[PDB]
RNA sequence: GCGGAGGCGUAGGGAAACCGAGUCCGAACAGGGCGUCUAGUCCGCGGCCGUGGACCCGAAACCGGGCGAGCUAGCCCUGGC
């Protein structure tokens, strides 16, 4: 990518033919993100408490 | 994150031995009910359940241990009236 010595770089072959699955992509990704975040609080009563 | 041991299918059916897209009864080529493009598979979300008390508190009691007669008891010691 440089312009000093090296100069030139192209890609997309990966899979240009399709590329149209945005639905599920963003979705689930969003999911685990929520996980990591620590959420520690308690619940109380049951029988005695 | 790197990190394969753990599942459901990829068959069934049969007490089992074990046969097989077919199995089991029966002496039976036969009768008869259970077999085959059965895409499934794991996510979040959700039904909908299992333990969970899992909706909400609550009824007199049963179990354990602590408190317990500075009231009422009975006698027990001795002062009194």
């Amino acid at each position: 990518i440089p312009v000093l010595s090296p100069s030139g770089r192209r890609e997309l072959a990966a899979d240009l033919p399709a590329e149209i699955n945005p639905h599920l992509l963003w979705e689930v990704v969003r999911w685990q993100l929520a996980k990591r975040r620590r959420g520690t609080a308690s619940t109380k009563t049951r029988g005695e408490v």
